[PDB]
C-alpha cells in the first residue's frame, strides 16, 4: 500500500467529459484544495484494512509544518488544512524488467475501486467530513499543484 | 537514492527574493519547463555513482507516454521533452518511529550537494543540457507543477 505525500499551498484537480474535436479540449474542475497535503495512493494486490489504516493515520498525523521557532511541529489538522487523496496504481508499476512498466503487482479495478472509496471514506471519520477531496478513479485527471518547500514523503506499508 | 517521477505539462520553480537592496520580500522564478518529467531526488548517505547512474537511466528512458494506438511506448528523450530535477532529503524522512520525521539517514548537505551536481551534469550529458533544469539547492522553493494523468513512479535503487 504505497503513497506519495506532498506538502502543498494549493491544488486544482480536473477531468474531461467528452464531445471536443480539437486536440485535447474541454477540461473540467471537480475539486481543489488551498493549504495542505496531496496524497498519491496505490493499492496492492493483497492489501487488507490494517494497511489502509496506517496510511490514513500517517497522512493525518505527520508534523510537516514549522510553527514559530520550532521546526516540524504541526500536523495538517492542527492548522486546519485539507487533503487530496488520489488513486494511483502507477506506483506498483514495476520497472525492473525493461522500459515498459509492469503493474502485475497492482490490485485489479472493480476490487480496488471499492477499497479506495472505503478509504476515502475512513479518511473523514478520522478528521473532518469537509477537509478531504478526491479524484475520479479510473479516469484521466489533470492536477495543478503548488509545492511548498518543496516537501515530499514516501511510505510503503509493506516495509514494516 | 530514491526518486519520485511524475509526468507533467509544465512546472514553475520560484524562490524567495532575499533582497534587502531597495525594498523587501517577494519571490522570483529561476527555472521553468513544459511537457516532460519532474524528479524529486533524495541522495542517500551511502549512495554510489552506480546508484545515480541508474536513476538517470530509468529516468531518461522509461516509456510513460502513449503514441499512435500505443500506450506506454515513448520516453522523455523520444518526444524530446525536458526534466526538472529537485534535490529532496525529506524523501528519506523515516516515519515509523514518531510523528516527527528523522532524516538521520540522508546524506549531508555538501557531501550531497556535489553528488547532486554530478548527477545533473551526467543528465545534461546523457541527453542535452538545454533539456535539463534545476532549482536552488537547500533553499525554500515554490514549485507549481501540472501533473499530467497523474502518472507517478517510484524507484529505490536499493532493491
Amino acid at each position: 500500500m504505497r503513497v506519495v505525500i506532498q506538502r502543498v499551498k494549493g491544488a486544482i484537480l480536473s477531468v474531461r467529459k467528452e464531445n471536443i474535436g480539437e486536440n485535447e479540449k474541454e477540461l473540467e474542475i471537480i475539486s481543489e484544495i488551498k493549504n495542505g497535503l496531496i496524497c498519491f495512493l496505490g493499492i496492492h494486490k493483497n492489501d487488507t484494512w490494517e494497511d489502509a489504516l496506517y496510511i490514513i493515520r500517517k497522512c493525518l498525523n505527520l508534523r510537516l509544518w514549522n510553527n514559530d521557532n520550532k521546526t516540524w511541529d504541526k500536523n495538517v489538522k492542527d492548522l486546519n488544512y485539507e487533503l487530496l487523496i488520489v488513486s494511483q496504481f502507477t506506483l506498483f508499476g514495476n520497472t525492473k524488467k525493461g522500459n515498459k512498466p509492469d503493474f502485475h503487482l497492482a490490485k485489479e479495478p472493480n476490487e480496488a475501486l471499492i477499497f479506495y472509496n472505503k478509504i476515502i471514506d475512513e479518511f473523514k471519520k478520522q478528521y473532518n467530513d469537509d477537509k478531504i477531496k478526491i479524484g475520479k478513479f479510473g479516469n484521466y485527471m489533470n492536477i495543478d499543484v503548488t509545492n511548498d518547500g518543496p516537501v515530499t514523503i514516501y511510505i510503503d506499508t509493506h516495509d514494516i
